[PDB]
């Protein structure tokens, strides 16, 4: 049933295809820093031969605290993304928080992401689907893997069949996430084989009961990225930073950028292996 | 412990007699809304319970694209205007987009932040700025000690009239549990905001492959009794004369003819607990 | 009808439509005099308020996390202490049983035998406890859904013991934490033919530090949770106390300070008496 | 360094940096010939692929939900069957132990003793198992966080047994369901001085109907989950199989169909060999 989603020339995501890296940074802060980090990803993915889509958010619309950093915002963010595409020739993914942002974002971004908390919001999902690019649906922490089909259906109803499904963990007691590795197959099979993507970064989130900003578990990114990629999936979603303690959002879960090549060579080796091993029909 | 004045004769607070935020899931038509609200007004008047009428003008978050959404903003506000004028009752409704807050606030007396949207800064701020009391539905994914940050967003733009509404926490897949310990944690970490218990939505559960929410209305009294016994500012309740025919959340709706039987138990328990001291257990 | 009553001792019968029974005491037996002194306080408070009473203590803590944590006086001394409690006060006692071979000797002295939470699926232990011929209090494991207790009740019934009570102590909620699902009480009663349901408010307050070596706990919130449970309409409350919970040798973080016993129990009786005279609604 | 190796028998050593050891077999001993036949299949497949092998079975299911469910041949017959398995195939065997007194006799025959998941906090059982002198496989309870196993390991260490392995079988996730937190493996290893971590893929697939009599399970997804766990880099995989899982008398819903053993194990070996030669990254 597997379905393949064409993102840009030489970049197609599909559960039986070599994995695609949706990699970048949490939030857009400035032009040069964005260009410099993206340059590193482009060089590392080109060297290793891994298909690549650059990620960043133009806005963090859901920070816990009114005081926390939100990013350069829509207008500056789209200008940064336009310069990233022209400099590197790389497709970009970003998240969309209001219906009215979908069309202008889709002029520049090559994939639009539905945020986890907002994936049940009909008018947002529909507006994102109608914008005419591939959609990455972040699976809410509150949503079981067999319920994503209804989000996919919303998109399908307005003529967008290019939908990918992104795991980022499930709520496990208070202030913690677990990743159910059994969910990847349930997402694919109940949606007609949509590409499934693993957000290893956000799956590492956890928090202090009284904290102002998310905690996170970057020291375990390889453990979890290994597990997910071994299942056999369309993509990996990853954020990095040269010094994660200085990141202005989700630093506790960000990969230190100098370890990108070390992580990706392990992902490519595991992915190339599992992608040539059969499923067993276990009845 | 902070008290929130909602309208004449209606003030909510954790040490005050509980306020019923009662009504129906979704606005469908004028006359049915008036008739159901009439029943709540009659029952609450008889029993002496303060009352705010609830309904949604839109269900913006249905699982399925094919599920019923309600009459929509323009018709919904017209219905509410008529409900207020006919019965003299304040009304609560939920707000899905920033731009809806100001027009909703012209008519509604309390604005509700939907559970899924409670982290959305621009929505919360827009709701806060509209200048009415705010009911924040606690997301299924949010711990009770994290609501303070939503309250602070509202406070930052000058709205100190914030209430916090329990509707359950995610418990495995497709199921909710209510942690009765969370009420106190919500109150104490937010400077004493009124805590409200949404017994209806706390009863939600679902089939892994279903198209619409399941629910456990047959257990509404068990859960309502438990929550009201803790000592809380309000109870949030939906009903329908025939819940199997409700177009949203019927599985968790109270059958309307049982409203008085339920409310007399809530009033009896609430009046008792509200005159019993806290023990300072150290 | 819809509800089964369990006779424990003269004037003490537990049932879901009856005035609640207090299964109250201390976590672990340490010495004769301290046990007698604490039980005396319970007896005086319960007599004054008119609450039926069964005194609780463990003779052994067979499941401490750490090999270095206190376990109690043990079986032989524990039963001697319980005999002296019964003779001094005329009160029935409840204690937990950890091995099949302990059931018969414990039943000579104790009036209710408790199956520990972790052990409730262990067929031979349940069957040996049922056979000893006293009422059984089954602690619902943190891992067990409320609709699965019926199988434990059936094990007991299979060897001729119909006198089974079901005790809530919370459900695992992520790591190192418990939540009490107040919807479970009815599910336990209805799927077992109306067995008495008991709420262990003390152990339901447990939680822990991920690296700790003994349980944490939330005694400051005992009244919130006890009020909630008793309002549902249940057969009993299970409660531990200590005069200084910080010095308790097991489960101090969840123990009620003993001087607050009367303040708590007067709230429980008031709520219980109210809800026990209010009808169920048949909600269809 | 950072990792401890446990010698089980000649040519079988389990350790987190070593090629993975398969603890494979059947849920419950029913008869001699069926046990021999199934073990023969495992031995042939593991010999061909070059995977170190320990044969698993239970002599008793002491924790069935239902008093009517099958329990197995029992201790005396079970040890006789194990003796024949060892003699015929030269393979070491692992079985679980349910009472302190069973530890010594089991240890005469079995090469690894397993502490059942529900019982892993029971001090006297853990100590008796540790004292019996063989390697211990601790099944991590569904209710226990990964950073709490250290206390079980310490109980064993206290009576002189340092040969302890830690076996994941899922964590309680709501009612009647399990999830495997793949982050736990490292936490178990690092907090216990590098004990071997083992993944029980079979029992991690358990789930149930709220009103059912016996466990449900998700065998159709065994490869997904086994791939994920083995990719993390672990000491062992624990697996049950049956030639026709629908007819298995315990845990059939989670059993691998036996004819698929080679297809599964070749994937495990390929993944394990790859990850075992790739470095950890020191992520700060
Ligand atoms: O940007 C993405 O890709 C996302 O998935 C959204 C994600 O970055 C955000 O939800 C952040 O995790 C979130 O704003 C951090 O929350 P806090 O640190 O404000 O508590
Ligand atoms: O109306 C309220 O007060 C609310 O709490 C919002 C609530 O009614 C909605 O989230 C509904 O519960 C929801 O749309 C039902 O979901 P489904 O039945 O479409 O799966
Ligand atoms: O005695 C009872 O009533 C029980 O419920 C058993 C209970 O007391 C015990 O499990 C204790 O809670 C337990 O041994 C203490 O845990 P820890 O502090 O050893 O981690
Ligand atoms: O034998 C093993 O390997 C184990 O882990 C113990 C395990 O087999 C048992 O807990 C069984 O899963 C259990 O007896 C079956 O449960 P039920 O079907 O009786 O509910």
């Amino acid at each position: 049933g597997s379905m393949n989603v064409a993102i840009s020339p030489g970049v197609t995501a599909g559960n039986s295809l070599p994995f695609v890296l949706f990699g970048g940074i949490n939030v857009l802060e400035s032009l040069d820093f964005t260009l410099d980090v993206c340059g590193e990803y482009v060089a590392v993915t080109r060297k290793l031969g891994i298909p690549f889509v650059f990620k960043a958010s133009f806005d963090k619309a859901n920070r816990s605290s009114i005081h926390s950093y939100r990013g350069v915002g829509l207008d500056e963010g789209l200008k940064i993304f336009a310069e990233v595409k022209a400099r590197f020739g790389v497709p970009v993914i970003t998240d969309v928080h209001e219906a009215e942002q979908a069309a202008p974002v889709a002029e520049i971004a090559d994939v639009l992401q539905v945020p986890a908390f907002l994936a049940r919001q009909t008018d947002l999902v529909v507006a994102i689907a109608k914008a005419g690019k591939p959609v990455n649906v972040k699976k809410p922490q509150f949503m079981s893997p067999t319920q994503l089909k209804h989000v996919v259906s919303k998109c399908g109803e307005v003529g967008n069949d290019r939908v990918m499904l992104c795991e980022r963990g499930s709520s496990f007691g208070y202030d913690n996430l677990v990743v159910d590795m059994l969910g990847f197959r349930q997402m694919a099979e109940t949606t007609g084989g949509c590409p499934v993507i693993f957000d290893v970064t956000h799956s590492l989130q956890c928090r202090d009961p009284l904290g102002d900003a998310s905690g996170g578990r970057r020291r375990q990114v390889l453990d979890l990225a290994r597990a997910g990629i071994a299942v056999g999936i369309a993509g990996l979603f990853l954020e990095a930073h040269p010094d994660p303690d200085r990141a202005r959002c989700d630093g506790p879960s960000a990969l230190p950028l100098h370890q990108l090549e070390g992580l990706l060579s392990q992902m490519k080796a595991i992915d190339d292996l599992v992608k040539r091993m059969p499923a067993l029909e276990i009845r």
